[PDB]
């Protein structure tokens, strides 16, 4: 088996990841996405498996797409980072499949966005499908906070910036939880718990039974082979899912949970692609 | 059998679109997605199929994503308006199967480019992937003209366009070729001649439309590229190539057709309505 | 004397000074700065005078500039049209002389702004430097709208946006005052009210206008702007104020006067040839 | 006296006017205004003079039209900064003067940027009036590179990132002259080479920086030009024209010195303390 990492700024993750890859005995090497150009050639598939790491959606998307063509089977696959990548494509998978999500209408102008507003009542949450670290999240509370918002939007340099995803505004236990899963294989939940004085959200959770469903049918659905899962606890629904990380970042996780998520990484590849 | 007719800007195509519904006697409707908003609902389950026809990219995507969640078949699917609307991974799947595409490197950063650029040598094509009327297709003849189009890509906002498609520059029968497909069989193809101060061919700058005589290789690439990506109503632009013969350049998910119509004299809309009628009534 | 009209987009109002420049006899051209490209050179200065009236800030500031280049005299100047197009040049300027404005904090960082929340307390206005027909700006009820407004506004195209201008929320009048000044002449003023219910006034949707009786008070406040910020032809924006009077919140340096028309039954067009006229003949 | 330091982020420039100020005796605070807001006060008149040093240009801008309207003077002016950080509004005032600069043409559209290519034929220079160390000037050869950059600007698509500065090509001595004026005394210039792949001196890693020897008719270039844009503390650029001798390029109203001083040994901090002390003690 030989295995190349696909990077553009290297992390801690993506150095853990290296290092695991060297003391299990893996024959690997480093592209750097950065750095270097990716032809559509036959011979990248001297690869048996790659592990997609840039930083930046498009790069990582593009970079699996190019060994794709080759005949490399990526971690993760083109189609689940188009997926995760976009909440409007990770919901509409997810309530076909029956997964709790927030309750969400979708609208793509100025205009629908107020008729979206007005058909879900305040107080309401109006995000964007893409990014963006926690940006451009939005808790409206009236008509006039909602006409500034739809303004702000519209004049954003995005063209995806300018749809808008409106929600039920959750407010049950004041965390954000985040999963990650290898495979069909949850690792383990961390909580993280809105700051004062926030409405916006570091210690291991136990995973309840429900939780662990939760997760598993979401991975199972958007086809995840190595992601991060954000949930929301609902007072109704129990748990709903929130967000899908195709590139998931795992230092904050790794010392909360205690599991070295590149050894599970690199023993879930030698399983699998090994000859 | 009802069908959603998914519009944001009305054209031609629409109008015909809606005339076909009512003069076949489906029952459908029209939602006007820059006006109303979609819901993730059981309520739009009422429709069978939806004739996804925004202009906008991200309105055909999204849309086709939300009527999907409610067991609506979508014309094209979600995932395929994903495909088709990316030339990286329309040539990506394309590839992987053999079907002819321009030579083409994939650079994602400034420095790639450069070094694509010298792999490749000059003159060569530089695009974005996502689509564009034409625009942002630059012939770049040296390695100052690629350096300055890799500044103003850098600064534009969204990053699909930070990544550079570096082709061959094809230069044979100052052409393109446009077809058609439904339900992964052609319907047609024309042709738009390159303009004489230019080196693009779009409608968008000029030349008028005539109707193609399909020999079997061009009918085949164009099907077995429609099956690939799994488009059920798309339109195809192919560049002759002299040593590859056709080669795919593009697939539009939300196709134009009213060039095609006035080339070909083929009732797009009505085939269009035939075989949503035909497949997804009962 | 020669006259220009500099132009983009021709409205009723660059009808209406074509008209009449046409009726007073003035020898005039128009120049659609949208179509044709303004070079240095001394070839311009045939024109004695300048209207500048495009409708995109950038391009009155440059046309204006270019013809001031060739020695042309331009209403407005590239000057007043830089300070006329940024509310905190305007301020700045005003409140040097005790002009009054609204009490103003000015932020530029996401970190001064939420200072500046605190420091005046909510609800606040909170808008930027830079026009956008009562877009951007915000009624700033509590901390978390604040924070939100600011993250998007870090993120828009435009540095100028990333300045916040924190203002106390005017309640009095429930309208806004519109006059006009030639030669820093008060032409006169209406209001515009704010429609139930919003907290802007402007035209879109501002139903509906009225008449104002311009007192003293109020003619002295628009005439001392004016000459202050030395604007030739300019409208200025007013607000009410329960213990200042008068407050200046905006001079537009390219005024539309379509609606001051039916409201004040003066010939906008027809004052500003007779003061060219009466000023630049030689 | 008393000083004020307007500052964002601290650069060596910046650190070193602070201890020029403070191995010199003077009285100072510094401001940071990407950390406090700027209120319109009577309060900031406690300061005699302002050091404006923002490294973007509407924190300078902004920053010195608040401290303007407090009464304070502020080195260098809002109006000296709005006229250095735009080249059309610099390029207006020199020209109106006869000052030497690069044969310029404006354009404000994608349709004039066309027309202004043809007027000036090729090769040419197109840049934006707003700066970015040499960010969006592009050396266009053919009309085939000329209607992919206008495409490419037009996308931006923000600021004035659409108005072009379609000039000339200098090419003489493969350099560029930089020089830095305090009040109306010329301190010094050097060059900055073009490296061996390019046909910009900015510029990434290249522009190795030679001492120049000022003759005669560099020195009066410079100080007319710093003369009519009143600038108290700028760096000009220029460059070496066969006929014209030399022609202004750009002038900076934030300049940049660790460079200057290094290339010059001048030591500018000192000068710029001891100029503010001689001027503005009382
Ligand atoms: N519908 C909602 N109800 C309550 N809180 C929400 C909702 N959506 C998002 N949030 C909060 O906003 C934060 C960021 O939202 P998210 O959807 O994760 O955007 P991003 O993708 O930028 O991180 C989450 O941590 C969560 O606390
Ligand atoms: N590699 C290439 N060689 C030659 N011509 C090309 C190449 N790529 C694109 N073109 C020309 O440029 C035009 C636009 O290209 P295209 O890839 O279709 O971009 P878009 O999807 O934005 O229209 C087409 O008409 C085609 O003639
Ligand atoms: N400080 C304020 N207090 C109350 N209302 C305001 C304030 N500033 C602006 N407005 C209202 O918002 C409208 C738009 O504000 P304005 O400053 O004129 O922005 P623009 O230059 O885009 O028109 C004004 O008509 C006025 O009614
Ligand atoms: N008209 C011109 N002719 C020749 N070279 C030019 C011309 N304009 C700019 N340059 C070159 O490009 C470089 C950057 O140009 P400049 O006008 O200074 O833009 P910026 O403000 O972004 O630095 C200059 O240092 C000079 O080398």
């Amino acid at each position: 088996m030989r295995v190349v990492l696909i990077v553009d700024i290297v992390r801690q993750e993506e150095k853990l990841i290296a290092k695991a890859l060297e003391e299990n005995k893996v024959q690997y090497d480093i592209i750097n996405v950065a750095q270097e150009p990716l032809p559509f050639n036959k011979a990248l598939g001297r690869y048996d498996v790659a592990i997609i790491r840039p930083v930046s959606m498009y790069r990582a998307l593009y970079s699996s797409a190019v060994l794709e063509a080759a005949g490399v089977h990526t971690i993760n696959s083109s189609d689940v980072i188009n997926v995760c990548g976009d909440k409007i494509l990770t919901y509409s998978k997810l309530y076909r499949e029956g997964i709790p999500i927030p309750d969400s209408i979708i609208a793509l102008s100025a205009e629908a966005a107020l008729k979206a507003y007005e058909q879900r009542g305040f107080p309401l949450i109006d995000k964007p499908p893409i990014g963006s670290w926690g940006r451009l999240v939005s808790l409206i509370r009236d008509v006039f906070e909602g006409k500034t918002i739809i303004e702000h939007r519209e004049l954003m340099g995005n063209s995806a910036l300018k749809a808008h995803i409106v929600q039920e505004y959750i407010q049950y236990k004041g965390r954000d939880i985040r999963c990650i899963a290898i495979g069909e294989e949850l690792l383990g939940c961390y909580a993280r718990n809105i700051p004062p004085n926030e409405w916006r959200a570091p210690s291991n959770i136990e995973v309840d039974e429900k939780l662990k469903e939760t997760v598993v049918k979401a991975v199972s659905i958007v086809h995840g082979e190595f992601v991060s899962i954000d949930i929301l606890e609902h007072p109704n629904k129990g748990y709903v899912v929130n967000e899908l990380n195709d590139v998931p970042e795992f230092k904050g996780f790794m010392v909360a949970t205690n599991i070295n998520v590149a050894q599970k990484l690199v023993e879930y590849i030698k399983e699998n692609y090994s000859k």
